[PDB]
Order: structure tokens, then sequence, then C-alpha cells
DNA sequence: CCGACAACGCATCAGC
DNA sequence: GCTGATGCGG
DNA sequence: GTCGG
């Protein structure tokens, strides 16, 4: 953070590209300079500096010098003060809600909070249980409350059927401090890229996990993809853990070296990686890595015993999680 | 210049 | 009912 | 908004 101030400053300038503008790619654009600019291991003192590092361009190095110089950004201290942007910005941060659902809402005329309690009525399933955890999806899971988790979960996992494998990735697995939520892929041997022999191998786990009150709400559920809400238990006249996101994710087993890259992020370090092996003539999903003709279709799978295998086909040096954190 | 910008599961809608 | 486009995730 | 060809 020693760029704190800069790299904020892109952040709320790549949320306004987002949310307000709907122009996800210069959201995008802004992300990746924020990225390489927090892992400079110098403090910055120009634009021209910053301009250095790759994805940082002219637009943001002036930005850069007029934010070193006043202390802040006049494009952002107006956004600041635009009352439609303001609204479109908050309602974003309801999980459910993005960019289209949040105009959409100022149009009818709900713009706060308060609003949207007294209008229940015009929310999706999602959106409805976004606002019931409001307060609590904004708070960062401790790495302890996350060990804590790490352990219902698989151990509730392992009693639904032992062969089933829990791993938590995400932010946790790179080992952070604390995570905006929990993320776990999940395999089981009947369960691979050549055949489903048995069904409801996700729901069977989410059931489980329902059962002993870990997980209280539903978000959306497929079968491989849930996306939910969790709480830890509280022990007598214990102020209650908040709300937790939990996110599951299964994948065939013969493919959890591709999922548990992907899953393991970050969302930017899976950006660059998945770049690049374009760039190396590769295409790389949570499933597989696969060559790249003239034509442009993809071949097929290329054959993959471990992470490492991932990184060596497009020519990079392994990256520990801990270093995946971009 | 100017096309490209990672990738895909689920919820929901339009159109048939 | 399906298929396809869009939103959201994030 | 930035980038490589
Ligand atoms: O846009 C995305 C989002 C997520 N992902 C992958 C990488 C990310 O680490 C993982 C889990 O998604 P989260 O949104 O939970 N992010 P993460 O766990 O890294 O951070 P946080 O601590 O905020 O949850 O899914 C992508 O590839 N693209
Ligand atoms: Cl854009
Ligand atoms: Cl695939
Ligand atoms: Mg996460
Ligand atoms: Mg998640
Ligand atoms: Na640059
Ligand atoms: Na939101």
């Amino acid at each position: 953070t020693l760029n704190g101030g800069i790299t904020d400053m892109l952040t709320e300038l790549a949320n306004f590209e987002k949310n307000v503008s709907q122009a996800i790619h210069k959201y995008n654009a802004y992300r990746k300079a924020a990225s390489v600019i927090a892992k400079y291991p110098h403090k910055i003192k120009s634009g021209a500096e910053a301009k250095k590092l790759p994805g940082v361009g002219t637009k943001i190095a002036e930005k850069i010098d007029e934010f070193l110089a006043t202390g802040k950004l006049r494009k952002l201290e107006k956004i600041r003060q635009d009352d439609t942007s303001s609204s479109i910005n908050f309602l974003t941060r309801v999980s459910g809600i993005g960019p289209s659902a949040a105009r959409k809402f100022v149009d009818e005329g709900i713009k706060t909070l308060e609003d949207l309690r007294k209008n229940e009525d015009k929310l999706n399933h999602h959106q409805r249980i976004g606002l019931k955890y409001f307060g609590d999806f904004e708070k960062r899971i401790p790495r302890e409350e996350m060990l804590q988790m790490q352990d219902i979960v698989l151990n509730e996992v392992k009693k639904v059927d032992s062969e089933y494998i829990a791993t938590v990735c995400g932010s946790f697995r790179r080992g952070a401090e604390s995570s905006g939520d929990m993320d776990v892929l999940l395999t089981h041997p009947s369960f691979t890229s050549e055949s489903t022999k048995q069904p409801k191998l996700l729901h069977q786990v989410v059931e489980q996990l329902q059962k002993v009150h870990f997980i209280t709400d539903t978000l959306s559920k497929g079968e491989t993809k849930f996306m939910g809400v969790c709480q830890l238990p509280s022990k007598n006249d214990e102020k209650e853990y908040p709300h937790r996101r939990i996110d599951i994710r299964l994948i065939p087993k013969d493919q959890y070296y591709c999922g548990v890259l992907y899953f393991t992020g970050s969302d930017i370090f899976n950006k660059n990686m998945r770049a690049h092996a374009l760039e190396k003539g590769f295409t790389i999903n949570e499933y597989t890595i696969r060559p790249l003709g003239v034509t442009g279709v993809a071949g097929e799978p290329l054959p993959v015993d471990s992470e490492k295998d991932i990184f060596d086909y497009i020519q990079w040096k392994y990256r520990e999680p801990k270093d995946r954190s971009e």
C-alpha cells in the first residue's frame, strides 16, 4: 500500500466506469493499473514513473500526477457529488443488484437502503437475500474464522461420503489474513469429465450443510455451482457471528488442477495468465487448457497432472498461491 | 489506427 | 416447453 | 483506458 492513495483512486474510478458508465472495459483497464501499481515495490513519485508500468497509459498517468499534487482527483470529486451516480454506486453494493438493475431502481425512485426495504416485492430472490445480509456481507472474514468454517465444511462433507474432496480456495488458499467470502472446490470420483455416475453430488453436500444449520440461505443453485450463505455456530450467551457468503463449485475430478488454479485466483491473476496463455497460443478455463490453431477453434485438452504443468505449457515460471494476489 | 480485452454457471427474460 | 441473449457474480 | 501489430 505504498501507493494506497493511488490504487484506491483507480479502484473508485473503476467501480464508476462499471456501475455507472456500464463500460466494463474501462473498468477492467483501471483495475489492471491499480493491480500493477499495487505490487510496484516503490512509492511512485509521478505519472511518468507510473506510465512505465504496463497497464498505465497516458490518461492514468495524468490523473496520478494531479493526485500527487492536490491530494485528490477532480473528476472523482464531481462524481461523488452527482446524486444519480452515488445512488447507482450504492445499490450495486447489494448482492444481486448490478449496474442495470441499479439504474432501473433509481428511475423508479428506489435509491436508498430504506427504499429497498419498503420494496422487497420488487427484488428477485438473490437481491432479497443480499438486502437481508447487507451489513454482514460488507464485513471481512478473519482467517481464524475461515479455519473454523473449513473444519465444518470438510467434516460435514466427509460425513456425506468419505470419497468427497473439499478444498478451500480463493483468497484463503492464497494465504490472506482475511477474506471477503469462503470459496470451496468440491470433487468426487463419480463425477469425471468422462461421466456423471452419481446425480445430486452437489445437492447432497448442500443438504448436509443445511441440516447442521451452517448454510442458511441460497442465492443460486445448479448441478455444479452453489451460491449461498453460511454462519459459524456461536456459544451460550455469545453474540452471533455475521452471516458469510459461501461459494461451492463441483468440478470433474480429472480436471482438479485446472479447477483449483482457477478457483484460487485472483480474478486479475486469472485474467492475466489466461491472456498470456492465448498469446502463447492456448486457452485456459476451469476445466482444461487447450491449444489454438490458426483457425481459432480450440484443440483437445492437453494432459495436466499438476498446477505447474499448466504454468509450463505457457512458459511461465510457477507461482505459489501466495504470489497470485494481483 | 484499431481491434482486442478470460471465461463460464445460473437466474431470468424474449420469442417461438 | 425449448433456445438464445442478457445480467450478475465479482 | 491501454495495448501490440
Ligand atoms: O471474475 C472472476 C471472479 C472470480 N474468479 C476466480 C478467482 C477468485 O480467486 C475465485 C473466487 O472468487 P471470489 O470472487 O470469491 N474472490 P477471492 O476469493 O479471490 O477474493 P475474496 O477474498 O474477495 O473473496 O474465483 C475469476 O476467475 N474471475
Ligand atoms: Cl468499455
Ligand atoms: Cl473445456
Ligand atoms: Mg473469495
Ligand atoms: Mg466467492
Ligand atoms: Na504503460
Ligand atoms: Na451488488
